[PDB]
């Protein structure tokens, strides 16, 4: 199948493994902005979804599912590929809708429909929105989309920024200086110093900040769900060319994300910006290896390269240069494993 | 090999990719009460490596190793699965110690040692002792070790006590009472409260505690690492009796061990039992479902029954039973993924 | 049988005047300092409405109002009081010598005759959250002896409940629920009455009194006015709510008091039992709800709550609550007659 | 039947109502020394259950036939009057004992056995041993005794003892002396202070105190629930000489209660004496109108005249004096509306 041979398989039962949790669950359910958006965006559209044929990918609990139910659709495909799966179905049983909603276990990219749907609702955001590589099942069931059919998320906006944070830049050096020691008990660790370094700048920092730490308007790239494909995000080339509104150093990129739900009432947004409130996918900030120098009024230009690996993530790229000194930096970092700094 | 057999590739994977880290290396070296008593135990017992030929079983940066070269070893075997063998590698050439140190990586189930051993160290403790199951692979090692040869640790000891802490059990008990709702956005989630339950107070509880929290004096189950065998490792069945020293409400039963380094010239011992200062092993704690409620005086019988998983861990079962009174209480654990509360 | 028989159950009936026959009960009755002063200020300072008329005291007890009556210039009062504490209160008349002002009738006040009509209706028959005991349809149903433009004493009253969260009043009473949660108690699985359980222990209204800052939105208030309201208004008691919420939270329940006021021609004098006013013997009344509802601030709770008099003095609680923006949604049924009283 | 016309119904609705809430049972059940007592006493003496006929005056929620059960009976009756008796049928299916443990709703002095059993298991004891007057519902359950039968209990002993207590004389006439005041609010309440005293001495006092109030060993009163008669608890005299062990002022007798399960394999006591560990009977005080002086040798000899009424208790009557002296004191006592003094 399409999934199996992007996906290690080391990474699929990990990742599987994860969602088959109730707490997992759970956890996104009592984040209330997402939840609580998902539902606006459902019942404020209920014309999107009345006596309508829906299709919802990777339903988990069914959550989503329910919503659609009480927007009043006639029939939902809730596709789930974890054991979730089993405790959807009770809760379908539970709540009286055997009759509206079908659960479906097994991979988007495997299962088949009886028919195909008026419109698809999903939850596949990760960090940095492309984080499990969950949006390309998510454009991968569009073959059980019906001409004219709609997308919930319809649209996907990631914003990239320039960030100054001293401390954040010198905690890594810090930590990493624990191996510049000449004799822990009696053992000189100062060569793995390096490698301490760079093991730390690989990791995306996954929390939150200040909006003031931004020196410049961010850049936005917009994934279409209607009309993107998933091979469109096997390599995501994010250009960018900042206008510095502050002076000063610039440590590193911030990324956030937008989705919006394009409805026939209404286009509601939920946004995980810095200066929205916070969820659970918080921010994202990679550090640049050596830290640029650039006045209010200078450009930094370059390219956030995004390349999708077998572990359901991306191996992130980034370069970037202060056009008026050519100043440069770059780094490359590992998706998959972020350094979770929120406290 | 026997790694693979009893190993699920999706967990190996993730397992040695763990432990490939750095930060996670800098973790475990920090833990001072740990290194220090290692290096204590190689050190005073340096007659047992002096130009002895030693085995080094995850080895990781490498520091057990350096211990044993400082104790004047001629020949070491650092055996490592993980990347971080080639880290090890670096420092055993910036320590000049390559006449020394030879980092063989790999699993010690799998790679190809040069000679037989006169010693093995090793770290192979996990939380609650058994967990990773690393323990099999060093009692696997012994077949590179001489007749007479030693380990270090060369015992485990595994305590066990009945807890009351009213806190933590209401803690877990909270969470899983989110599925207890009828109207979760309207949705009903009373349907699967009893899975949620279920899942939460399967994870053990990965933290320190009071002393005073403990109800009866520990109950002790020992492995001999010396006389031991692999398959000694894949069911271990713990009977317990207590004597409670004081009355209340049994919420679980907590964990602890101790290892001791039985070399020729003293005996080392390396505990992380909640009397003694703080390791990284901390201590562990299985709740009960329902709390027995016992009187001092009672005596609470039962059995923790450990069943090695392809997971690298354990399924824990623990049968308890007030025997004054009859009340009874099943549990049922999963080592793998503990609650780290700490 | 008298309108009080028929809607009473005897054995309901000789337990209620049973209780009241009791000196330590007036006692305690008496020592409420804000009760018993809040009455003798709003019948002396509106001395006028009592300067020689004609006074019935409905449910007089050891006859205390009467007295005051008769401290205001009443010419003649008729104190009614059905329990064997009609015999005490005449030993007060007697040796307070006011044989000629205060004519003690025993019996209920359905069943005895006057021989005239009067000007006044005193009497003090609130019960918690208002409407328990059901005296006000006694003190209602005396209106039959009261002149045309005769006044009570008090005039009006008012319900107020609002929303509450308490962690602590919640866990408290499901941990109490949760012994029948136990699978070997001695042995015995008591597991399968754990709904039972709790449906008991949440069926009683909790009695006791709390900080303000609990409370998570304004109060909502229903009036009876007991100059027109007729004791069948009060069989059937519905109440609609609508909170708009001022803190996010839990919602545990909705708590519960009143006020009443006496209405006089020289000024208005209020007698409340709400938390921010001093202590009365009437506390507070908290209903709890089984699953509280969650509510972020912005949000509307309404619903209704329904009062349904029953044979034993009381009244069948039914709240049923709603979050709005979610759909989450709470019903419970409660027995009055059965509070727990905590404090 | 014999319960009905020995009992005013207003009193047996009340009675059964008390015993249909799940709180109380657990009450009931929480007390640990009673219920291990009771389980210990029924298990140690297997022989006397097994594979035996067995039955349960009053099961409750059917704790004594679970224990019945655990010591290998063969079939057990449970007899249960409140509407408890479904919770009961609940509890049999759900513990699988549906072939061994059979509820019979409705008073066992009105219901149907189809056999006589070998054992009957009861816990019908109330404050002082008589109180709720259960025992004569436990003995008239002997018509369904075999001859070669057996009571659990098996006997039941009255413990009686003068004691002093000063504070709790006093404690009377401060509690009736708020009505000793010429101008409470401008009335004078003096003239019912007698009144008071005499309600408050009428009510035994339920709490627990120290040993050391204690002025001489118990007198004590056995009932042998295998020879007694209905009729042998209708009229109680309990006659009293007590040699007095220090001396000091008299201010009434306390009351506590023990039974004894004499099974064929060992004898199990279950006490509720304020030497042992508190059980939810507490222990009980009869005051005497005026306290009587005794020296240590001096004997206290007297009478508790206990007189059973229709509202399921008992009138108490004690007549006591010091020999030496001819000082003499009694009471009256309603045991029915005892006062809760515990804290
Ligand atoms: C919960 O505590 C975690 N923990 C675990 C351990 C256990 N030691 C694991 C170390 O040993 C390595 N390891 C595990 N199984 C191995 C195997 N078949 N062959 C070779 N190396 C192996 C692994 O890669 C790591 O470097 C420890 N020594 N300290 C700890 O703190
Ligand atoms: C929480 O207690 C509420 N509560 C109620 C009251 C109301 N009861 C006062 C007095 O009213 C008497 N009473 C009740 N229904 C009556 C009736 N049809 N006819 C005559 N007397 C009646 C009853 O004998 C009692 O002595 C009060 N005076 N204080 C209170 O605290
Ligand atoms: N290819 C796939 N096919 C089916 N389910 C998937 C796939 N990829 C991810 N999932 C599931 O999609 C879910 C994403 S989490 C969102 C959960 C839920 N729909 C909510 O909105 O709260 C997880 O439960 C995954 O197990
Ligand atoms: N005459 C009677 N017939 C049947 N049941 C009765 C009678 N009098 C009292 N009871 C019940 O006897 C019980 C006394 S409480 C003892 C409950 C239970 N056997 C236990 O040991 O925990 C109450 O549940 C009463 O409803
Ligand atoms: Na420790």
């Amino acid at each position: 199948s399409v999934f199996s041979e992007r996906t290690e398989e080391s990474s699929a039962v990990q990742y599987f493994q994860f969602y088959g949790y109730l707490s997992q669950q759970q956890n996104m359910m009592q984040d209330y902005v997402r939840t609580g958006t998902y539902q606006r965006a459902i019942l404020q559209n209920h014309t999107d979804f009345k006596d309508k044929i829906v299709l919802d990918v990777g339903c988990g609990s069914g959550i989503l599912s329910f919503f659609a139910a009480q927007a009043g659709a006639r029939k939902i495909y809730a596709v789930e590929a974890s054991t979730m799966a089993q405790h959807a179905e009770v809760l379908v049983k539970s709540n009286n809708l055997t009759d509206r909603i079908v659960v479906i276990p097994g991979k988007v990219e495997e299962v088949s429909l009886p028919e195909q749907v008026d419109i698809i609702i999903s939850e596949p955001m990760g960090y940095m929105l492309f984080n499990e590589r969950m949006l390309e099942s998510y454009l991968h069931a569009k073959k059980y989309l019906k001409p004219s059919g709609n997308m919930f998320p319809t649209i996907g906006d990631v914003h990239l920024a320039p960030f100054t944070d001293e401390q954040l830049y010198m905690e890594q050096f810090t930590k990493a200086n624990f191996w510049y020691q000449p004799s822990f008990h009696g053992v000189d660790l100062s060569a793995l110093r390096g490698a301490a370094v760079d093991e730390y700048f690989r990791q995306p920092v996954v929390d939150t900040f200040d909006i003031r730490i931004l020196m410049a308007k961010s850049v936005k790239y917009t994934v279409n769900f209607l009309e993107a494909k998933e091979g469109d995000l096997h390599r995501i080339e994010i250009p960018f060319k900042f206008h510095m509104l502050h002076s000063g150093l610039v440590h590193g990129l911030a990324f956030w994300f937008d989705v919006a739900f394009i409805g026939s009432i209404m286009t509601v947004w939920l946004s995980t910006a810095p200066t929205e409130p916070l969820t659970h996918w918080y921010q994202v900030r990679c550090l640049f290896q050596s830290p640029l120098f650039a006045k209010a009024g200078d450009t930094l230009s370059g390219t956030c390269l995004l390349i999708a690996n077998k572990r359901q993530s991306y191996d992130i790229s980034i370069v970037a240069q202060v056009d008026q000194t050519g100043s440069k930096s770059s780094n490359l970092l590992d998706l998959k494993n972020p350094f979770f700094r929120y406290t």
